[PDB]
């Protein structure tokens, strides 16, 4: 997240860190949302590698010992069936992970609320990304969560043609593109959280930024919208 703030500990306790194995030690890939105390929805593009993968829960800073994570390993990965990795413009990018153990919830550790089916927001719409993704365009991960206010850009100005033209769907959540705030490598797969009627929902799963930066001026954020799939959502949990 560029333009990040600090995130409080128990503000997003929905967020995971999707990890790989490198050596003998685990590197952050991609966010998460913990939607299941077994299951993990991220981004299909976040395991298109053949990587041995974990979750953590609980997790605030990926440097230090929080004393609240939970570290899970990744028994089953379903990616979207209409996902392809050479077309992140067709959208799909959204993947399910089933957990080896299901995680204890607490105030670190909740479910992710997500929309009711079709639910399109506003045109402005107040939202939050979070993640530990690059602070700046080629910069570095953080090392504590970070949170970014990217208000929703809707369908209609997300596709013109000075935002994202024809690569945003109506499939897609854009949000951001100020300039300053935007997701960025390793936040792909994570929430956009979204509030509304007094509660924040996770409306999006982080999927592309622009190859030219991160924080590029009419370049919101896109994310897959979570809404078009919750009939998906729900028959994977229900087949596996
Ligand atoms: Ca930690």
């Amino acid at each position: 997240v560029v333009g990040g703030t600090e995130a409080q500990r128990n503000s997003w306790p929905s967020q995971i860190s999707l990890q790989y194995r490198s050596g003998s030690s685990w590197a952050h890939t991609c966010g998460g949302t913990l939607i299941r105390q077994n299951w993990v929805m991220t981004a299909a593009h976040c395991v298109d590698r053949e990587l041995t993968f974990r979750v953590v829960v609980g997790e605030h800073n990926l440097n230090q010992n929080d004393g609240t994570e939970q570290y899970v390993g990744v028994q089953k990965i379903v990616v979207h069936p209409y996902w392809n990795t050479d077309d992140v413009a067709a959208g799909y990018d959204i993947a399910l992970l089933r957990l080896a153990q299901s995680v204890t919830l607490n105030s670190y550790v909740q479910l992710g609320v997500l929309p009711r089916a079709g639910t399109i927001l506003a045109n402005n719409s107040p939202c939050y990304i979070t993640g530990w993704g690059l602070t700046r365009t080629n910069g570095q991960l953080a090392q504590t969560l970070q949170q970014a206010y990217l208000p929703t850009v809707d369908y209609a100005i997300c596709s013109s043609s000075s935002y994202w033209g024809s690569t945003v769907k109506n499939s897609m959540v854009c949000a951001g593109g100020d300039g300053v705030r935007s997701g960025c490598q390793g936040d792909s797969g994570g929430p956009l959280h979204c509030l509304v009627n007094g509660q924040y929902a996770v409306h999006g799963v982080t999927s592309f930024v622009s190859r030219l930066g991160c924080n590029v001026t009419r370049k919101p954020t896109v994310f897959t919208r979570v809404s078009a799939y919750i009939s998906w959502i729900n028959n994977v949990i229900a087949s596996n």
